[PDB]
Parts: C-alpha cells; sequence; structure tokens
C-alpha cells in the first residue's frame, strides 16, 4: 500500500522573466495545477500583496490561470515575486526576477 498522493499541485508555466523600464506596465502569467482549486499567495521582496489592491491587479481565469498586472512599475517593485500555492495533495513554490530601469524622476527633488 504505497502511502502517497499523485495529484499534487505543479507549475505548468514557470513565471517568465521580463525586462522593462520605470513606469512601463508588466504582466505575469502562470498556470497552477492541483485540485481542488488550491489557494494562491503573491509575495514580493518579503511582503504581502492584497487581492483588491489598486496598484496591482490579480485576475484568475475559469481554468485557474493566475495573472498579475501592474499599471505602474517602480524601482521598488523590482525584486523576486514568489507565489506559494496550498493543496491537500501537495504544496509547491516558485519565484521570478524583474528588471526595472529608472527612466523618470519623482516629483520631489530626490
Amino acid at each position: 500500500g504505497s502511502s502517497g498522493s499523485s495529484g499534487a499541485p505543479f507549475f505548468e508555466m514557470k513565471l517568465k522573466h521580463y525586462k522593462i523600464f520605470e513606469g512601463m506596465p508588466v504582466t505575469f502569467t502562470c498556470r497552477v495545477a492541483g485540485n481542488p482549486k488550491p489557494k494562491i499567495y503573491w509575495f514580493k521582496d518579503g511582503k504581502q500583496i492584497s487581492p483588491k489592491s489598486d496598484h496591482y491587479t490579480i485576475q484568475r481565469d475559469l481554468d485557474g490561470t493566475c495573472s498579475l498586472h501592474t499599471t505602474a512599475s517602480t524601482l521598488d517593485d523590482d525584486g523576486n515575486y514568489t507565489i506559494m500555492a496550498a493543496n491537500p495533495q501537495g504544496r509547491i513554490s516558485c519565484t521570478g526576477r524583474l528588471m526595472v530601469q529608472a527612466v523618470n524622476s519623482g516629483p520631489s527633488s530626490g
């Protein structure tokens, strides 16, 4: 009696890496596996992101394809966006790298 599960979650499309400048929008698409619909959490530079956030936009398809959008990206935004998923059959994790270049200066001289 093999004590193990064969329905654990998995990342079909590992978070791709995109390079853009400051201010330019960004899009992060990824396909998470595992059922039932496992929970999804977005972490940035050791921080928690809200679902109903204005800056960021989290939208998932009927199939369960998470997609993070950003109307405005800044140097700070850069870092490593790690997404951890929870499943009653297994738990997986993954992160990505971003490249933002300063193309504009803030309003206040600094």
